[PDB]
């Protein structure tokens, strides 16, 4: 019942910052897979005519097919949506990072060196916690919402999403983020809230 | 205090089935990358002093914990992992004698070993491990080893996505097929002893 999105641009779009090849290679085979193998371990079951922001609000936050590929659905779906080739820093939720950070530069520092620890798999959340802002990562395909806190930003920390163009150069492809965060898609979700 | 191995082989010794791209960048960047946030940890401390195997097996102060966890389990891993891979893989001595006894043939234990280092989910490691005598095949998150909790390891797989990344994408199973055409099992051999 999961349907795999289309992006909102073309996979060259973002270069120089994130290679086509990747962005390719992610949402046709690792984002597919994560959808196919989502909905054979939905069928039949308690959660069949669910969200999946939902099916990933009630999983646990401590090795289930609907834990790893559930999450890889929704992570990668608000992936390709905060993404855009039209990167301008600005709106709501620029204004309240510098609000809680000081400055926008600030920010990035926290959230880069936050991203560059997570160890193996992951990911680096921008999360809303009661009202207040908050980086966190995540190991493999788990998501800030298990835990009761909305991931607004999130960048992607899996080898394959950096590998085929910066190989072990996780720093830089951090750095390459900032020049394509859709911003006003970052202000859509903590609107929601 | 710890350095990084030289390759017993050449970059391009595992050709075709690991390519020299990935065990130069595998090799000088995320081993030495292990290598120096492991002495990074252990500075002044009783564990600098130690064996990485003692260190591994005894996980230690909590606020390198996670360090030497991570660093101290990658700089190991690694080590055993260039030292069981030969440009002359030959299926044969005690250990293939064995599994082909435990599981009956090695295609059989090749598939098994196949579908956990599938299934495990993100970063890790497949390992084939002595378990009081007997063989048993597990995986690990991350840079875990299976010696932390009193397993011996004698054949172990890398799942690091950068491990296989570069020559197969997402084609983790391909990677696995291409594992066993260069498997050393006189390095396998040679770990089993030790028990
Ligand atoms: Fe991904
Ligand atoms: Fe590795």
């Amino acid at each position: 019942a999961f349907e795999l999105p289309k992006l909102p641009y073309a996979f060259d779009a973002l270069e120089p910052h994130f290679d086509k090849e990747t962005m390719e290679i992610h949402h046709d085979r690792h984002h597919n897979t994560y959808v196919t193998k989502l909905n054979a371990a939905v069928e039949g079951t308690d959660l069949e005519s669910k969200s999946i922001e939902e099916i990933v609000a009630n999983l646990d936050s401590v090795q289930t097919a609907v834990r790893n590929n559930g999450g890889g659905h929704l992570n990668h779906s608000l992936f390709w949506e905060l993404l855009s080739p039209n990167s301008e820093e600005k709106g709501t939720v620029v204004e309240k990072i510098k609000e809680q950070w000081g400055s926008l530069e600030e920010f990035k520092k926290e959230f880069a060196d936050k991203a560059a620890a997570r160890f193996g798999s992951g990911w680096a959340w921008l999360v809303v916690n009661n009202g207040q802002l908050e980086i966190v990562t995540t190991p493999n395909q788990d998501n800030p919402l298990t835990e009761g806190k909305t991931p607004i930003l999130g960048l992607d920390v899996w080898e394959h999403a950096y590998y085929l163009k910066y190989q072990n150069k996780r720093p830089d492809y951090i750095g390459a983020f900032w020049n394509v965060v859709n911003w006003e898609k970052v202000d859509e979700l903590y609107n929601a809230t």
